[PDB]
C-alpha cells in the first residue's frame, strides 16, 4: 500500500478516456516478476511481464480499449510504472481496480484505484405560466438529463415556495434524469420575480445557475 | 483455489519436521513468474523465482529451518511444485499459510494450509488410598502433561462418582497439563474395583487407557 503509488480515485467521461497511474516507489531492493491490474472480484484485466510481454486476457477489456502507458526509452529493465489507460469507457468499467506488483523476495505489494465513470447531463429550466389561485402549483421546473451520478438540483428564491423533484433513467443506461418543480401559491405580484435553479454535479467544477422569471397569466407589466 | 492443490491441514510435532505440499494443477495454459508462501498477515516466508532462485527473507523462518522440496531432475522449467518443508518446528510457526503462484496472464492462484504444531503429552494415573467416609473424595487421578492442544480426559467406571479436572501450562510454552480427579463416596466395598482413565489427543491415533484399581485403607483382601 505505502510501497505502491496510485490515485485513490479517478474520473472519466462515459464514452471517453482515462488513465490509472501506478508506480512502484523507490528506493527498493525488490525485483518485479510481473504486474497485473485486477478488478475487485480478482479478474485480471491487464498483465505485464518482463519477458512474456503485455496482455489483456479479458474480453470485456480488450487491447482495443486498454493499454499500458510506457514513459521509458523502450529499453527499461527496472520496470516500475504500470499506468493503465482506458478508452471507450463504459458503465460496466466502473469499479475499484487493484494494481499488483509481484515482487521478489518479499511478495506482492498493491494499490487500489476507484475508477468512476461519469456522464455530464444537459440542463434547462422553464417558467410555467400559471393563473392566480389558492392552489399552490408549479411555477417553474428544472431538468438535468442524462447525468451520472444523478445531478443535484436546488432552487434559489426570496419567495416562500416548496421544491420537490423526481427521477427517471436517462436514454443511456447508467445515466439518470432529474426533474425538479418549484411550487408556491400563485399571487399576481409574483410575475417578473427571478428564481434560480441550481444544479450541482461532478462534471461541473462550478454549480450551474439557470435563472427563470415567473409568469402569471392575465397579469403583466 | 481449485487450480492450486494443498493440504487444508498439516500436523507436525513441536521440535520436529513437516512438509506443506503445493502444486499447480495441470493442464494449464499459464506461466509461473514466481511462487511464494505467506502467512495470514501477508509476511513472506519462502520465495521461489525461475531466475533469481530461492529465498527465505524472514529471520523467523531461515534457511536453517525452511526449504523447498524439489522432486524434479534439477532441470525443471514448467515449475509447478512448491512443497515447503520445515524443521525445528516452534509454537510460533502455528498458523495458516498461503501458497501463491504468480502466473501470467490470468494472475495469482492460491491455496491455504493450516500448519498445526502438536505436542504429545506424557500420561499416568494413580489410585489415591482413602479411608471410609461420608466425605466424597478423590480416589483416583489422571495426569496428561505437556500436551498441545490440551489432552481430553474422561473416566470409565461402573460406580457412580463425579469427575472434575483442572489445567496448568506445561514446562514448554504452548503446552498444557491436565489433571483429572475421580471422586466418590468411599465405601469399603470399593477396594479392588477397576476404574479406567481415558485420555484422547491428536498425537494418539487410539485413545489411551490407564487402568487403576481403587484402594480403601484399613480394608483389603
Ligand atoms: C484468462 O481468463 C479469462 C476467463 O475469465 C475468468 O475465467 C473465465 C473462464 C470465466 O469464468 C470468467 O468469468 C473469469 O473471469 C478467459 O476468458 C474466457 O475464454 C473462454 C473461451 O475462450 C470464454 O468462454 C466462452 O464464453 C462464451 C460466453 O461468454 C459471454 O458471456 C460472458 C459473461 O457471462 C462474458 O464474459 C463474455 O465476454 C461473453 O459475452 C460462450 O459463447 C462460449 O461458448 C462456446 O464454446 C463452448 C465450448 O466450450 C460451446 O459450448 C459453445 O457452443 C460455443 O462454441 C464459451 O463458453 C469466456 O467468455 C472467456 N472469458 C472472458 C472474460 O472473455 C481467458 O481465455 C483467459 N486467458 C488465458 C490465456 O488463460
Ligand atoms: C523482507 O522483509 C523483512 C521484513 O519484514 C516485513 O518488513 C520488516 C521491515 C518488518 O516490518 C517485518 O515486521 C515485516 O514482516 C525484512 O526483515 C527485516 O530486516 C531488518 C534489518 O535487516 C530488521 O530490522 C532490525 O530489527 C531488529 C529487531 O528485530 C527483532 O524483533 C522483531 C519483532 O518485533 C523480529 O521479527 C526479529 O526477528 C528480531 O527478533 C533491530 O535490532 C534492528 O536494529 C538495528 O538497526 C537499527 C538501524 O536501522 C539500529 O537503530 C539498531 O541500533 C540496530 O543496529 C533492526 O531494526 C527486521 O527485524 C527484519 N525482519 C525480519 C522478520 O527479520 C527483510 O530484510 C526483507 N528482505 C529483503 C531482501 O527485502
Ligand atoms: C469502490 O471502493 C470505494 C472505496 O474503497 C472501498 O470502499 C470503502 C468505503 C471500503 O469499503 C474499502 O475497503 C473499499 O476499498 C467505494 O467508495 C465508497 O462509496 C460509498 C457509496 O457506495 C460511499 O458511501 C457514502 O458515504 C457518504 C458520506 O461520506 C454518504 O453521503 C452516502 O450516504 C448516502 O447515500 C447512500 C446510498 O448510496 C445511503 O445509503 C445513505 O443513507 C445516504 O443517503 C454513502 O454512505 C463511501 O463514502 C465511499 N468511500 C470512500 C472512502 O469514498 C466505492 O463505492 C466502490 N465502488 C464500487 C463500484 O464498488
Ligand atoms: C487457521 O484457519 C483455520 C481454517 O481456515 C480459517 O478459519 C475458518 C473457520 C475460516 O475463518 C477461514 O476463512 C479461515 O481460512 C482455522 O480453523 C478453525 O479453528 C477454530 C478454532 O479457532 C475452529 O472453531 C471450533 O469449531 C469446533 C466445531 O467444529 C468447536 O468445537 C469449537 O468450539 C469450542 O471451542 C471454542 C474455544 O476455542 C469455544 O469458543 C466454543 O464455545 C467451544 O467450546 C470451535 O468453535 C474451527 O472449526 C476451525 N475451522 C475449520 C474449518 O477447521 C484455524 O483456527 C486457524 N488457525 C490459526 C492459528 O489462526
Amino acid at each position: 500500500d505505502v510501497r505502491v503509488r496510485v490515485l485513490p480515485e479517478v474520473r472519466g467521461r462515459l464514452g471517453g478516456t482515462v488513465e490509472l497511474p501506478c508506480h512502484l516507489l523507490p528506493p527498493t531492493t525488490e525485483r518485479v516478476s510481473q504486474v497485473t491490474w485486477q478488478r475487485l472480484d480478482g479478474t485480471v484485466v491487464a498483465a505485464f511481464h518482463p519477458s512474456f510481454g503485455v496482455d489483456f486476457p479479458n474480453s470485456q477489456f480488450s487491447k482495443d480499449r486498454l493499454s499500458f502507458v510506457r514513459a521509458r526509452p523502450e529499453t527499461n529493465a527496472d520496470l516500475r510504472d504500470a499506468t493503465l489507460a482506458f478508452r471507450g469507457l463504459r458503465v460496466e468499467d466502473e469499479g475499484n481496480y487493484t494494481c499488483e506488483f509481484a515482487t521478489f523476495p518479499n511478495g506482492t505489494r498493491r494499490g487500489v484505484t476507484w475508477l468512476r465513470v461519469i456522464a455530464q447531463p444537459e440542463n434547462h429550466a422553464e417558467a410555467q405560466e400559471v393563473t392566480i389561485g389558492p392552489q399552490s402549483v408549479a411555477v417553474a421546473r428544472c431538468v438535468s438529463t442524462g447525468g451520472r451520478p444523478p445531478a443535484r438540483i436546488t432552487w434559489i428564491s426570496s419567495l416562500g415556495g416548496e421544491a420537490k423533484d423526481t427521477q427517471e433513467p436517462g436514454i443511456q443506461a447508467g445515466t439518470v434524469t432529474i426533474i425538479s418543480r418549484y411550487s408556491l401559491v400563485p399571487v399576481g405580484r409574483a410575475d417578473g420575480v427571478k428564481v434560480t435553479c441550481r444544479v450541482e454535479h461532478e462534471s461541473f467544477e462550478e454549480p450551474i445557475l439557470l435563472p427563470v422569471t415567473l409568469s402569471v397569466r392575465y397579469h403583466h407589466h
